[PDB]
């Protein structure tokens, strides 16, 4: 009935509470550069120098058993994940730029 759902407000609406009741802990990154040959271990080996990865979820064509090109990597430390994003976004690994975004920007 009630319970307002609205995130079309670009920022500010999320961080509104002066004490911040939740969030700020773990963080999940969106990495897109996996041209059918970049594995979980390769990504992790590049990202762990920053901190540590809890789980790596890659998007792959279960239809034929191949990598679609993008995956979500979950870090325990937000700041570390943000740092990995901030340095690796644009990095050429396999002769191709590394697209790393913080998942949500314009959801609603």
């Amino acid at each position: 009935m009630g319970h307002h759902h609205h995130h079309h407000s670009h920022m500010a609406a999320a961080m509104a509470n002066n004490l911040q009741k939740g969030s700020a802990g773990p963080m999940r990154l969106y990495v897109g550069s996996l041209h059918f040959n970049i594995t979980e271990d390769m990504l992790r080996g590049i990202f762990e120098p920053f901190g540590r990865i809890e789980s790596i979820q890659l998007m792959m064509d279960s239809e034929t058993g191949r990598s679609k090109g993008y995956g979500f990597i979950t870090f325990s430390d937000s700041e570390c994940a943000k740092k990995a994003l901030e340095q690796l976004n644009g990095f050429e690994l396999a002769g191709r730029p590394m697209k790393v975004g913080h998942v949500t920007e314009r959801t609603d």
